[PDB]
């Protein structure tokens, strides 16, 4: 035979993967990678973030100084983990705007407390209760000071505490709501008391409401917790005629990246930057389906449980070229040559075109994988109580956010996959045209991805075509003689 | 040395449509479809959602038990429709945080009420008023209990009601603000009263303010409405020495997909999943411009009133010529096809396979644009009757931010999709041309206008063999090479 | 000698610019434009928006009528600019909902005040203080009326003011908190006063708290500011037994595009639609990095400090064609021809293909640049105090928004640049194919972007190829003779 065949082709695999594009919902590619993190280890890694396990204590109980929370005194955290088993074991209390106090302490990230010498002359300090046992002693919240009558007298208190420092001061104080009038008059001589806590710019007044309350841990009395922030150069001024649960000092309030999370996941010895209530998750992938509640450098939450990014070309199950099919038998390259000549048949991968496609697919992998982590503060996203307007707005904000990011994730994968298909198809065409330019007038396109070479073309000659060193002039006379005969 | 011409082309229409792409603001295509729902029937369909027309009653008036709202007792709804003509015809009242009470009742979706036996020994029950007529006699809110003196005595009430069930209880109660001291002392012996309603985790104390308020429906007194939710295992405790408007029981409070909408649109007999204050709208399209207030499975609201998605190729208005120059208005039975000119005359034939390939891809993207579409969650309020400050600004800002982002998404999506449709329909034309040139081998030359000069005798059957893909170039190669390569 | 060479090419520049695409993080193009506004002039332009410089006055002090703010009476604004140097110099006061009042007045855009004749029979009007000097005399807030005892009597007030107009009325009023019981009884006979301000649909009751507050400008007393909006057809009813700081009328409350901004930037005589606290910025570009706080028609805020949009093709620094190289020596076009023939060598730009590429790039420039400005009202985005739940939600919404727009901006530039690279490559190939179709059998593709023309091809013949009027039949006999020799 005075001719040879040179076919251009691409590889194929027996186990393709379905992905989505702009055109079709399901197209098979040779390989893909998952972009949605859907699994967790189940453990909260104690590195690199400072994790603080609240165990039996809520953050507020550790703030007030519930006795079984004494170990939390002056503690700091990057992430405070509140357990569902936590409980209160001191004086029954409520906190108006509980969520806001819990949030502002959590964000501050410290329970550092500085005692201050308040001048409570005329009243008895450190009132206790059998409902707040600390060891063998009736006691009280470690950071609050229960004031009451001294010598059957409760003089009007007018006590000041200036902030001469360079930091903000967080003062926690309260008001005692006795259950009976006798109880009211025994502790505070008057049948009713008043508290005004003021600064240069603010004032807070609260009236105790004597009366029976539903029984909670052996009492029908209550304490209401309030807070006051005193800026540097401002002054705390306390006026009371009874029922004041006084502060023993202030908490340092700092600005930082700390937060709080509800979780029953065990704390483990490992390292992971992203934390969810289900446990830590890796943050290599750009999206995650584990939990919309996150802490740290985290993939963005989406509704999809899987989004596959194509990392290879379309998978397509005498000799023939790429127009017909792909080559499962080609394992050492993505594109290559098959030939038939006087020496038989052969196959060789084209490394340069293979690397050009691989470099682009790895290129888009870096862009899709590095424009990734959400890294700012998080509102609450789960609610135990029905609250109306503001809770509705929080849910609406989070739902709007998730739908937009789910849309972004869906579009990104479809656009990226369409481009991956296009670029891998383009490399095939570029190799074919490159080969056709080499052959000049010595070959004809058979239309199936193969060239009919109109001269004797041994393996070294075929190698020169794969080489880019084929000299068409050497064979032109023979080839034109074979092509243009009658 | 006879020859023939075979031209490749695509169709064109006289009435094209302008669409947008990544490049141009206006490019004419053969066909397009609208993606923004911009019209409504004006009618609220009563299916498949349970619609409840409030008619003359607000949701709160039906909750409290205004006499002309008695027909709303124990009713449920998926969507409560409040009319602008609604009015109150009972005791003048106000509700601190009205919007929150209205919202949580609306979301619960039921006015189911369970009477309970409270112990009001020592006081007179069921106080009435002439401004709240029921039938012929002075009456009051059906679900509220006006307590006052018994035998010139109002003992300190200390009444309990445990929650021993497995669901939450919503208690509606109130406080009477008399206009004069005589009124205060006649009904409630002391010159001032107190109310404390508490649970294990909450307590609410409110002080009546005796005095005249502006005249409303014949009275200068007021009732202030409050509410309390009691969890299972918790206990309601009521302590009062006067002015208490007592509850007669609790409302069931549920968690579900119910809501409330202000609208004057009539309710109709039809079926439609998306409801807006303008009426029901179809939800086939991905976007809508009718109203940012929606209920049900609805297209997403965008600022654009039209977004046209290309569903055909670019529209482009004696020898024959191919696709390079123009399109073929005379081709009606296909999108791509052939024209030939040979010894037997001229002819035209559509290529069915390549036409379907284009249509299949365009229908493919039509599905993707339409299937990832409906918003399916709860909606905050988006219109406001009073100017309120911080929280209302944030609600408006959230909604404005959302709409701008979805408007951007819709604009980009249509421009990308249209660019791809133009590109794929152009590609099908080029692939059909390349497919033909591969068949002809050395028997033809590209004339540069979308046509081939075939350098051999090429009768109608021979032309048909090229369109059919069965043309054998070897049969004609000798004749063709002789015609091509002469001096 | 009896042949010619015709090469197809595109231009190149020595100083390319790096942009991003879908594939690579850094690809050099001939030209690009910046999409992120990152600089400000430092000046707030007084046009075309009505700027009102508060100078020494906060908006609230101008509202109440602090004497050194008398010049702001009845003033209007599009944007009120509050300075950090502002101060109060009247009676010490607080506003329980300061931020909300400041916001609704700012949004209304006017301090227009309508005096009304209230019936204060039985009390003395226009109470003053030495802490609020107007000229040289004890005075008070210009818009408030300090009522107190007349003839050692303070009768119970029951005063009405109906709204019979067609607009809403904003009433600003207050309550006096005396520091001692002596002040309380001297001004108001009773040891305590009560105020109820009501309408058909609302009622507000407030109790003074007698007692010492921290020293502010020589006094320990306070005024608490409250407000009431009265709709058309509604009625204001004021009931007082002491301590009432009465309104002298109402402020007009309008609905419009006005707002308030904190800034120390100087106000300028210039024109700029977009204002930031750093100063006015141009709004030609679609995005900006200057400040998330904006007023007017503004580019959207993004985290990126630069986003470069390609406005030219990839930059690729005898004769050869585009397969190898770009042509830095081609300055008058984007694509063109280089030839070698019997009359010498030459270069010519192809205007049609250059304009086709430029028109597509200018076309996408309009779409990227014209659909751009945010044109609605803005929440607060910086906070002086630590506040809890609602502030967290405000921060979270703004952070969510900025990340979404930052993502949109990144994806848009990557897609646009990929398409710009692709469309400019396509124009080069289309020009090459157009030339190849013209030449028919008279030339062969040399594989480097050049044609070998197998006939004598003078300057006029080359011109006919570039003009699209080359007649291949004229030269086909000569060309076939040179090509097909054996
Ligand atoms: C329910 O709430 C009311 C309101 O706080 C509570 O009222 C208190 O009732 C006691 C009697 O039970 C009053 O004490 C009496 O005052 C007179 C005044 O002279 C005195 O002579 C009597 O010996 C007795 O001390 C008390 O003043 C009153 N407190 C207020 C603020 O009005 C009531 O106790 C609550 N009941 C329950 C069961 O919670
Ligand atoms: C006003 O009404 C409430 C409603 O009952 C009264 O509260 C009740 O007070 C008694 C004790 O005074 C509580 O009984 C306790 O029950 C536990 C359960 O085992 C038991 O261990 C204690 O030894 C004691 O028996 C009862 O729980 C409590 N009810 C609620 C709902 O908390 C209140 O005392 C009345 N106050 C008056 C009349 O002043
Ligand atoms: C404005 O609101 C005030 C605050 O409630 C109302 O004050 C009430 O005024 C009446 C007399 O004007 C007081 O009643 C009198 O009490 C004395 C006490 O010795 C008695 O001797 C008289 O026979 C008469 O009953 C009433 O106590 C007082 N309310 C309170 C809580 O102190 C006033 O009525 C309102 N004015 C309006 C709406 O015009
Ligand atoms: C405190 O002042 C208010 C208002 O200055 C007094 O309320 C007024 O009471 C009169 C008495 O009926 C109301 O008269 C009504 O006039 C309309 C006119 O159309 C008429 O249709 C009614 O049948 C009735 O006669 C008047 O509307 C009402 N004003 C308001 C704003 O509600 C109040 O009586 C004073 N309180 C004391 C204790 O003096
Ligand atoms: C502004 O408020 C004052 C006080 O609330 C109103 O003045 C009061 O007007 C009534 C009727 O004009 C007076 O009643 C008269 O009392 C005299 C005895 O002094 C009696 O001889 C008459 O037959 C009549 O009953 C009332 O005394 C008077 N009170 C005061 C303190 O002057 C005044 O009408 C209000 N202004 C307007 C425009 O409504
Ligand atoms: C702290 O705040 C309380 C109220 O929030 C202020 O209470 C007031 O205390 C004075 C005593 O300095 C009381 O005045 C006295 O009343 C007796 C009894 O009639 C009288 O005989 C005396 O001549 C003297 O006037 C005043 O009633 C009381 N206020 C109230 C509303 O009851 C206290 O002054 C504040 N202390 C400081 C240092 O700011
Ligand atoms: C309740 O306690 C407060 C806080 O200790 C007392 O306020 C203080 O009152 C004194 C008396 O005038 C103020 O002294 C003044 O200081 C200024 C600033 O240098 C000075 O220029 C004056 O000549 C005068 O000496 C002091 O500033 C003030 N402190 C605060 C924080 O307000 C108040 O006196 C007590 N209440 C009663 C009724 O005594
Ligand atoms: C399928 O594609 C993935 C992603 O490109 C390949 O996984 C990468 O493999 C290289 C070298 O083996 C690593 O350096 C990358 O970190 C891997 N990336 C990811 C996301 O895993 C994988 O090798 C391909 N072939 C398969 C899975 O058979
Ligand atoms: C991670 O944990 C959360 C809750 O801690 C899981 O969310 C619940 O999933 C169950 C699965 O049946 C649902 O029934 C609940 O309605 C979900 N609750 C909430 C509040 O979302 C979540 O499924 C976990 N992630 C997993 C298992 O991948
Ligand atoms: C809604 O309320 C209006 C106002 O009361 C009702 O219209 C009145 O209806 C009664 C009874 O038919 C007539 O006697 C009155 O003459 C009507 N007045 C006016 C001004 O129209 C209306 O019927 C109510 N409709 C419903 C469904 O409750
Ligand atoms: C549906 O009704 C709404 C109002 O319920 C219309 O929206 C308002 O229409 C008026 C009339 O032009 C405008 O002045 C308002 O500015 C519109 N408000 C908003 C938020 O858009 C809306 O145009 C109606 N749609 C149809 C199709 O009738
Ligand atoms: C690089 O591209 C920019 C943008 O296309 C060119 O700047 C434009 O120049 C025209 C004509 O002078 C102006 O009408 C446009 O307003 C300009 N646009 C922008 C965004 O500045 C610039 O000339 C190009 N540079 C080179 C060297 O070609
Ligand atoms: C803003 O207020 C400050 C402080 O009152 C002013 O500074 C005073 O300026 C005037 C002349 O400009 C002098 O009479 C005073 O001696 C300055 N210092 C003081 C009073 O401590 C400033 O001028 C005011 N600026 C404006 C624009 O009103
Ligand atoms: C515009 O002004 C803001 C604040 O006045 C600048 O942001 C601050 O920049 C400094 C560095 O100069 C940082 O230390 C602060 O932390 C920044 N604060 C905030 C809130 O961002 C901003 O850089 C200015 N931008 C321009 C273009 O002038
Ligand atoms: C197919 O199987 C091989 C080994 O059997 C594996 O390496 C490859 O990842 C698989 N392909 C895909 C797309 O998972
Ligand atoms: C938590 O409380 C339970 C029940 O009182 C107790 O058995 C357990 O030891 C506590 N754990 C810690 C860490 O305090
Ligand atoms: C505390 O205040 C009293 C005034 O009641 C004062 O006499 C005393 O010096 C102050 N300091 C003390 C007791 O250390
Ligand atoms: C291919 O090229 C190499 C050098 O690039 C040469 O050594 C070899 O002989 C050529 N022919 C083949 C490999 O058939
Ligand atoms: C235009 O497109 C729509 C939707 O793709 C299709 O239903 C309709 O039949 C098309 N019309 C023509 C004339 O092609
Ligand atoms: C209601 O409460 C009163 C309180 O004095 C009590 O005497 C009476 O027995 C109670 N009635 C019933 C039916 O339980
Ligand atoms: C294709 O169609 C033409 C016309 O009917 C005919 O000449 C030819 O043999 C057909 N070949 C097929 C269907 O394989
Ligand atoms: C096109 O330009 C060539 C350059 O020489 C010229 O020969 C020819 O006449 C021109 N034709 C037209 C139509 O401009």
């Amino acid at each position: 035979n005075s001719t040879a065949t040179l076919c251009l082709g691409h590889h194929a695999v027996p186990n393709g993967t379905l992905v989505k594009t702009i055109t079709n919902d399901q197209i098979e590619v040779t390989n893909a990678t998952e972009l949605v993190q859907s699994s967790s280890t189940g453990r909260i890694c104690d590195s690199p973030h400072r994790i603080l396990d609240g165990k039996n204590c809520t953050l507020i109980d550790a703030l007030l100084g519930d006795p079984h929370c004494d170990g939390f005194q002056n503690e700091k955290w990057d992430l405070f983990v509140e357990r569902s088993k936590a409980f209160s074991n001191c004086y029954p209390y409520d906190v108006p705007d509980y969520a806001s106090l819990r949030s502002l302490v959590a964000s501050s990230g410290t329970l550092e407390f500085i005692n201050e010498g308040f001048n409570w002359t005329g009243v008895t300090q450190s009132g206790g209760s059998y409902t707040c046992k600390r060891g063998s002693n009736n006691s009280f919240f470690s950071r609050l000071n229960w004031l009451y009558e001294s010598e059957s007298k409760y003089p009007v208190l007018n006590v000041t505490m200036p902030n001469n420092g360079k930091f903000d001061k967080l003062y926690i104080w309260g008001i005692h709501h006795p259950s009976t009038d006798k109880e009211q008059t025994n502790l505070y001589i008057r049948a009713s008391g008043r508290v005004t806590v003021s600064t240069k710019r603010s004032q807070q007044t609260v009236i105790p409401n004597i009366g029976s309350r539903p029984w909670v841990r052996g009492l029908s009395s209550r304490i209401s917790i309030y807070w006051t922030i005193v800026k540097p150069g401002d002054i705390l001024l306390i006026n009371s005629t009874g029922n004041l649960i006084a502060p023993r000092g202030y908490f340092k309030i700092r600005t930082g990246k700390s937060s709080i999370m509800r979780s029953d996941a065990p704390i483990g010895t490992c390292s992971s930057e992203c934390i969810t209530p289900n446990g830590s998750i890796p943050n290599d992938k750009p999206f995650q389906n584990v939990n919309k509640i996150t802490y740290g450098a985290c993939p963005r939450y989406v509704k999809q449980n899987t989004l596959k990014l194509a990392t290879g070309m379309r998978n397509v199950p005498a000799i023939a070229g790429f127009i017909e099919n792909g080559w499962e038998g080609m394992v050492d390259g993505w594109y290559g040559f098959r030939h038939q000549n006087s020496e038989g048949t052969g196959q060789a991968a084209d490394l340069k075109s293979t690397q050009a496609a691989i470099d682009q697919i790895n290129g888009k992998l870096n862009r899709v994988i590095e424009k990734t982590n959400e890294k700012f503060h998080q509102i609450e996203k789960e609610f135990s109580e029905v609250e109306g307007r503001i809770q509705d707005l929080e849910k609406y904000v989070e739902d709007t956010k998730i739908d937009l990011w789910s849309y972004n994730a869906e579009l990104l994968v479809a656009l990226e996959n369409q481009h991956t298909i296009d670029l891998t198809d383009s490399e095939m065409n570029k190799l074919f045209e490159k080969t056709r330019k080499q052959l000049r007038e010595n070959a004809e396109d058979m239309g199936n991805g193969c060239f009919k070479i109109y001269h004797k073309c041994d393996n070294a000659c075929i190698g020169s075509i794969r080489n880019g060193t084929y000299d068409h002039d050497v064979y032109r006379d023979e080839a034109l003689n074979n092509r243009f005969q009658i």
